[PDB]
């Protein structure tokens, strides 16, 4: 395709410049801190405290006939006691989980389903939370 | 804002994130993922023990907000004067990062968009040519990964 340097030359220009701005403390965008504070959340949440909790993956058992009704009611079972931003780290981390484990189980057409599925559970289920308890902005100044 | 205006953040974050933790475990979200992650260390190897041996490009551009992609390319030029190798593009990265990082110090942020834009016009005019004759960014993956 015509336009496919200027993409992959953006993104590797990017991510370059992101990371050095970040190892002085700075940001490429305001989007750029949320995802660093995310993934960094992820890591700490995965180093120390997944092994707290029941395994999201155990109770999804996924398979290529999962559909978003059965990672609904899983992730419903993880903010049954409420919203918290700790729970919406555990959140993405199980999201990560599954599609790492669906690679690893030759089921690579899983990760595109259950990149849809956070994205809905996220507009359908979590936005209303995040925004009144003061976005994502919110959670960088207290996870970054 | 109305239900419905983060959509568009809440999506990003999903992609970034399972990007990550897709990586994390050597599998790739998007076909550049290896050569990010060659080229961030490279980045910091080359700051961490070369970039003291060299004449500072920074203090021979000496950014302002009135700087333009003119000044950037000639001291770029400066860099592979003597022709180009991976060693030298990794110090062109470790110079655009460089600049962004003086930017932001002295209240320039809006540089910022500006070195990415000039690196890309550098990177398209001068090293893309030398790139693909030398085996791809797949190539410097595997010499410097
Ligand atoms: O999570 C569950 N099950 C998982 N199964 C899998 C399988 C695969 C992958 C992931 C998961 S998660 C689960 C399952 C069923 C029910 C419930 C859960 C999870 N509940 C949780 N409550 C809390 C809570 O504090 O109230 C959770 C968060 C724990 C604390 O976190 C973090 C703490 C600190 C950080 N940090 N970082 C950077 C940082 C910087 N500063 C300060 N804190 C930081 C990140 C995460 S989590 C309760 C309900
Ligand atoms: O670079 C210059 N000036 C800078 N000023 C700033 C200011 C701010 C920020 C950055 C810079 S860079 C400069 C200025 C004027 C003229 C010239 C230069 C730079 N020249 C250079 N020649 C060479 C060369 O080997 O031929 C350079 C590369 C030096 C070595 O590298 C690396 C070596 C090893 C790695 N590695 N990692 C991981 C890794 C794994 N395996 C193998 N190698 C690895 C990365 C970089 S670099 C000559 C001309």
């Amino acid at each position: 395709p015509l336009g496919s340097m200027s993409q992959s030359n953006r993104e590797l220009v990017v991510d370059f410049l992101s990371y050095k701005l970040s190892q002085k403390g700075y940001s490429w965008s305001q989007m750029a801190a949320v995802k660093q504070a995310l993934r960094e959340a992820g890591d700490e949440f995965e180093l120390r405290y997944r092994r707290a909790f029941s395994d999201l993956t155990s109770q999804l058992h996924i398979t290529p006939g999962t559909a978003y009704q059965s990672f609904e009611q899983v992730v419903n079972e993880l903010f049954r006691d409420g919203v918290n931003w700790g729970r919406i780290v555990a959140f993405f981390s199980f999201g990560g989980a599954l599609c790492v484990e669906s690679v690893d189980k030759e089921m690579q057409v899983l990760v595109s389903r259950i990149a849809a599925w956070m994205a809905t559970y996220l507009n359908d289920h979590l936005e209303p939370w995040i925004q009144e308890n003061g976005g994502w902005d919110t959670f960088v100044e207290l996870y970054g």
